[PDB]
């Protein structure tokens, strides 16, 4: 038997935050300073063609004279983020074709909200999940969160397979980083520390439905991929390579310059560990060649993709869906890997030919690479 | 079977008794009706001891300003994480196995938010293997101890499915007194009495769970087997407890109706647990609460009383639960583990044991454990 992905959907926010838009927001509230000018200059070189915010150009978020309080940042996530998550979740359930009250597990993730109850609880009510649905809300993982959620759900579902009962997991990732855009601009102006987070991140929610294959119903979509194995690797390191630190007005991002370098060193090691821990693949030497797999890589930044591409012996065309998600959507944190799976799914529906095995990889906090291997059924 | 094979807890070292709290409060606020009412309630909680990571002479209690959120985070890192690594180390010691053979880490807190989370730091402090499989739970509050057990239980069943060894370290770490200065200031400004000031204390606790595969001679045999875990979310407009983010940390809102809801929902929660347990669901005697041992998260004294009456139990049935509350107070997600520890220690009881605790989203987490 095996655990499979049986539904996929994503929903970026609706309002463009292009380079012109960001410049207009920045110069509205701050005088020219060298950090402001460097940030804007870098912004135009990200090679992101589109990213999106839940806040339209005329929204008060971009015009108010004050920085949103943390409580306001919370309310904004509830007002804009949760509906985005409910839509993406509903669409994934629709793709799956099954019924909401037959979902047994909910695995949710965000790094742009902290609340008690968490947004997973709200989602249960909005989607009409059963009263005994088994919820998990992941924290502390950041961009590794999409793969982290798949890893957890994969094992939970194997646990139900152990008991011989049906299990269907909804994975939901919800990120609204533009909520913190005003705070980050203000910090960058005050410290004159250039923050490339201003340039990279956008708003999105995405979801998967996974099944353990027990008690399959005719209404359910057959397996898109099977999940064979997931393997995280935490690498040695003084401090993390990215931080998202709490403060009075929300979270502040610290993005280390060394990320592309470290990506080049660690991704091949991560991949090697993934294969060696996969009993059905660990023995044969050919399984340790990256080009024998399709690839999906979390595009933390353009240079991050380049670094992985070169280190893995791949071509940019191998990573086409990863570049495409980055180019149209930007870095949407935990949701990005799901947007890439959707792109890959959609391309296969259009006669495209892809490898039989597919590796997912993404950096998560604690210098930890999350990886997964998926197989075509 | 998935089993619990190691248990440990560690409350913070400094007493926060009634005299101490009053001294802190009057140091910074002139008398107001809400202040006097809070202090009056504080002396009626029937908590004999609760603890803080902050000594009476610590700047936390003397500084004229309310700590920033960044400070609150640093404080958790400085005092909370060492408490967590001590509890974790001691649970691993109780287990008897070696750190790099822990396969899963399930951590939980509601008194810190960080990227990376405190789970990552613990991996390094404890020397867990580089591919240890971490999960940091959020949004669950006092239900987190049982929530963590529920998650770890299923993950380990997942390894049983693959036929491989699994050992899960569960770690709960709560330092609510970090937010005591902010809560006092909010209560003063709004004159809204906040009983959170009276109930909560600092503590870390840990469990080791095993799926029983690849058992080594050095490992402690099963203390309990975990048979089933079952959460029930009940209908309701707003939660019965909130822990809401704001500029200087989190602010607690504790609803007056909790004990009443406890009486209504706990029996339903129990019934759902048994009906969802194939090996018990059929026999009608299994639906009688007094046929089980009980551990219940003591959100407050009146919460214990409500569950006790509604389940037809005695206070002696809930002795370990009252004892944890009396000596340690409400330590959030860690409390259920402190109760398991007491129960284990007393043994060194009935064949089956039910755990129950309120978690956010009006959700009751429950578990059924059995004697091996
Ligand atoms: C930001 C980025 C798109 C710029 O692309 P580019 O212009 O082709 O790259 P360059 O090396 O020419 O960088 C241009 C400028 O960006 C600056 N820059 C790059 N990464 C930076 C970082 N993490 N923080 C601050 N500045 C940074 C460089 O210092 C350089 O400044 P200069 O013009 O004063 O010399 C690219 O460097 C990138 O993708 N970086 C990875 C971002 C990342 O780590 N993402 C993960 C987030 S968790
Ligand atoms: C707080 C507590 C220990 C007080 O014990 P008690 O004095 O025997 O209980 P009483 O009913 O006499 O309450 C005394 C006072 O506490 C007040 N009080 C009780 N619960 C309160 C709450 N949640 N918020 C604010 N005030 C509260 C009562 O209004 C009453 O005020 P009054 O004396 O001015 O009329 C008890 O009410 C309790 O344990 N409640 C449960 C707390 C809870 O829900 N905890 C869960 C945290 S998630």
């Amino acid at each position: 038997q095996s655990v499979s992905i049986v539904g996929i959907a994503s929903r970026c926010a609706p309002h463009k935050l292009g380079a012109d838009e960001l410049e207009a927001i920045a110069r509205r509230h701050y005088s020219s300073t060298p950090s402001l000018e460097k940030m804007l200059e870098i912004n135009r070189k990200t090679r992101i063609d589109h990213r999106y915010s839940v806040f339209s150009s005329d929204h008060e978020h971009w015009h108010r004279p004050t920085i949103p309080s943390f409580s306001e940042c919370d309310s904004l996530f509830k007002e804009y983020g949760i509906p985005l998550a409910s839509a993406a979740s509903a669409r994934a359930i629709q793709d799956w074709g099954g019924v909401p009250d037959e979902i047994t597990h909910l695995v949710a993730v965000t790094c742009t909200n902290t609340a008690h109850p968490g947004f997973d609880s709200v989602l249960c009510r909005k989607l009409g999940l059963k009263c005994n649905v088994r919820r998990v809300l992941l924290h502390g993982i950041g961009c590794g969160g999409g793969i982290s959620a798949m890893r957890v759900a994969h094992e939970l579902l194997l646990g139900s397979t152990q008991q011989g009962v049906p299990a269907r997991a909804l994975i939901v990732a919800c990120e609204v980083p533009t909520v913190f855009a005003r705070s980050e601009l203000d910090i960058m102006d005050k410290t004159q520390d250039v923050n490339v987070a201003m340039c990279l991140f956008g708003d999105c929610a995405a979801a998967l439905v996974l099944s353990n294959g027990i008690g399959h119903k005719a209404s359910e979509q057959r397996p898109i991929w099977n999940i064979l194995n997931c393997e995280p690797t935490q690498f040695d390191g003084t401090e993390d390579i990215a931080h998202f630190n709490v403060h009075d007005k929300g979270y502040h991002a610290i993005i280390d310059k060394r990320i592309p370098q470290l990506t080049g060193k660690c991704v091949p090691a991560g991949f090697q560990s993934l294969i060696s821990s996969t009993p059905s693949l660990a023995l044969e030497e050919k399984n340790y060649v990256p080009s024998n797999y399709g690839w999906a890589v979390h595009p933390g930044g353009y240079a991050v993709l380049v670094a992985a591409q070169d280190a893995l012996g791949l071509t940019a065309d191998d990573l086409r869906a990863s570049y495409d998600a980055y180019r149209d959507g930007g870095n949407t944190i935990s949701t990005t890997i799901i947007r890439i799976l959707e792109k890959l799914r959609d391309e296969h529906k259009h006669g495209s030919n892809q490898k039989d095995k597919l590796v997912l990889a993404a950096w998560g906090h604690g210098i930890t690479l999350e990886t997964a291997i998926l197989t075509r059924p």
